[PDB]
C-alpha cells in the first residue's frame, strides 16, 4: 500500500484503486464555527469502506501462507458490505468465496454477491443473523480447507487502517486533526486511524459512534435497529477501547434524517452510517469548545445499495 | 479543472471530485498480444461519465452568465445518468432542475432523481422517449427562466473531455495511445479525447462503438436497443464525425456477456456500454496489427445502477 497516484499511471490490478480516498469539507450543511471533513471511503472501487478491509485479508493472510488461491475457500456471514468485498475481490484473486445470511435479504443483496461468482448459502429466515454466523462456523469447522474471514476479530482490519486510512487522513487534512469520530462496526476504522493518529503526535479526541437502540459500547443491552454497518450487538475483538475518548450515541431516525440533507445540501450520497456519523460530527461541532477546531469523520459506503432499504423510504414513498 | 491531488488535500465542494479517474489494464480477460486500457468513469463521484457533462454544463454556463442560481432552471429528457448528474450538481449549485421521463420507467430511475431533490416528469408511456424530449422542449420554449441543458448539442461537451479526460489518459499512458475506443451516446467522449489525443501529436485511430441494433454512424435504421447510453438514434450535434477513423459496431448481447464476464475476470463492474466498449477492445485486440500496441477505452459507469435492468437478469434468474 505504498502511495500510488491513481490519477497519472494506469493500475495493474482493480485492488490498486482501493483506499487513497478524497476528502471533502462539509459546507452548507454545517452551520457551526468548526470545521468537518468528511473521509470519503463511498469512493472505493465497491463503494465501501470494506474494500480496505477485503484487500487487508487477501493480501496480508496470501504473504503469511494462510491463503492459498484455488485451494483455501473464504467464508464469511454478511448481508452487507463486507460479503460485497469479500465477494469482489476472491474472484478476481482466484478464491472460492462462500457468504451466508437469511434466506429472507433482498434480492439485491444476494444478486450482487452472485454477480462476483460467490455461493450465496440462505439460512432460515426465523434464526436470523445468529443463524448465518452459525452456518458459516460451521462450514469452516467441517472443511480444512475452508477458513472465516473473521471481519470482527482479524488482526488485519485495524492495521490496514492504521496503515492507510489514517495516514491518508493525517496528509489530507495538513497534520490537523482535533476530534475524529467514526460509527464502530468491527471497530477496525476507529482503532486503526486512532493508532496512526495518536503515533503521530496528534491530540485528537476520538470518538466512537454506536446506535442509541443498541447501545453496547456504552453497557446498555443489544437491540434491533436501523444503521445497517454498525452496532453488530456485542463489542468486537477489532476495537481497542482504551483509545476512546467518548462513546456518542446516535438514533437511527438522527442517522436517516441527516443522509436525507446530505444529498440535497452538499450532494454526499450515503447509507445509514454515513448519516450517523455527519449527525454526531455536527453535534461535537456545535460544542462551544469546538471553535475553529477541525473534526474529520468518515462517510463509509455510496448511497446507491440503499436505493431500495427503508433509508430512502421517505423519498419511494412520495415518488410513488 | 487544473490538476488537484485528490488523494492529498481536502475539496472544498463535491464537484472538485469529478474527473481525475483512474486506469486500469485488462489483465485476466485480455488473451491477446495488445495492452488495453480502461478509464474508469465509473469512478466518478455520481459514478458515471457524465459527471463531468454535468459539471461542464453548470460550470461553463454560469461563468458566461447562461445560467444564474435560483433562477434559471434546468430541464432535460433523461432516463439515463444524464437526469442524474444534473440533478445532483443542480441541487448543491442552488438550481431547480427538472427532468422528464416515460411514466414507464423503473422506480429506481426515478426515486435517484428525487433523492436530489429534481422535479421529475412522467410522459405518457405509449409515447416513449419522443414524448419526454417533447415535454422538455415545451417547457424550456414556455418559460423564460427554463433552460435545456442539450446533451446533445451543446458546445460544452465535447470541450470539457478535450480539457480533462484527454489529457489525463495521455498522462496516465505516458503519451502512448494506438486506438482510442468509445460508444457514441452525445458524441462528446470520442470527440473531445480525439482532439486532445491529435493536438498532443498522437497517431491513434478514433474508433466509434454503435450498437448493431441501432447502426445510424454505419448508414443503417435506427432501433430500440439494450446498450443503455449510447445509440441515441440519430447522429447528435456533439459528434465530430471528421476525427473518427472506424465505426464498429458491437450487438447487445455481446456487450451483456461481456459486462458479466468482465466482473468476474477483473472485477471491474459497469453497465451495458462499459461491456460493448471492452468487447470492442478485444475485437481491436485481437486484430494481428495491434499486437504489442496500447488500446484505450472507457467504462462509462458503474454495475450498481443497473442492478435491476436486464443486464444482470442472467444472474437475477440463476439467484431467484
Ligand atoms: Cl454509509
Ligand atoms: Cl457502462
Ligand atoms: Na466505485
Ligand atoms: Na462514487
Amino acid at each position: 500500500a505504498a502511495p500510488f497516484d491513481k490519477s497519472k499511471n494506469v493500475a495493474q490490478s482493480i485492488d490498486q484503486l482501493i483506499g487513497q480516498t478524497p476528502a471533502l469539507y462539509l459546507n452548507k450543511l454545517n452551520n457551526t464555527k468548526a470545521k468537518v471533513v468528511l473521509k470519503m471511503e463511498c469512493e472505493n472501487p465497491m463503494a465501501s469502506v470494506k474494500d480496505r478491509l477485503g484487500f487487508a485479508i487477501y493480501d496480508k493472510a496470501e504473504k503469511e501462507g494462510k491463503l492459498i488461491p484455488g485451494k483455501s475457500i473464504v467464508v464469511e456471514s454478511s448481508s452487507g458490505n463486507t460479503g460485497v468485498s469479500l465477494a469482489h475481490l476472491g474472484a478476481i484473486r482466484g478464491y472460492k468465496v462462500i457468504i451466508t445470511m437469511p434466506e429472507s435479504m433482498s434480492l439485491e443483496r444476494r444478486c450482487l454477491l452472485r454477480i462476483f461468482g460467490a455461493e450465496v448459502i440462505l439460512t432460515p429466515a426465523a434464526l436470523g443473523m445468529k443463524g448465518a454466523v452459525a452456518m458459516a462456523k460451521k462450514i469452516v469447522a467441517a472443511n480444512p480447507n475452508a477458513v472465516l474471514a473473521d471481519q470482527f476479530a482479524t488482526k488485519y482490519n485495524a492495521l490496514i487502517h492504521e496503515e492507510t486510512t489514517g495516514p491518508e487522513i493525517w496528509e489530507q487534512t495538513n497534520h490537523n486533526v482535533d476530534c475524529f469520530i467514526a460509527g464502530v462496526g468491527t471497530g477496525g476504522t476507529l482503532t486503526g486511524v486512532a493508532r496512526a493518529l495518536k503515533k503521530m503526535g496528534s491530540h485528537a479526541r476520538i470518538v466512537a459512534v454506536e446506535p442509541t437502540e443498541s447501545p453496547v459500547l456504552s453497557g446498555g443491552k443489544p437491540g434491533p435497529h436501523k444503521i445497517q454497518g454498525i452496532g453488530p450487538g456485542f463489542v468486537p475483538d477489532v476495537l481497542d477501547r482504551s483509545l476512546i475518548d467518548e462513546v456518542l450515541c446516535v438514533a437511527g431516525d438522527d442517522a436517516i434524517e441527516t443522509a436525507l440533507k446530505l444529498t440535497r445540501s452538499d450532494g454526499v450520497f450515503c447509507g445509514f452510517s454515513g448519516g450517523a456519523n455527519v449527525y454526531a460530527a455536527l453535534k461535537i461541532a456545535e460544542r462551544p469548545e469546538m471553535e475553529g477546531k477541525t473534526i474529520v469523520t468518515v462517510i463509509p459506503s455510496f448511497g446507491e445499495r440503499y436505493l431500495s432499504t427503508t433509508l430512502y423510504r421517505s423519498v419511494r414513498d412520495e415518488v410513488s
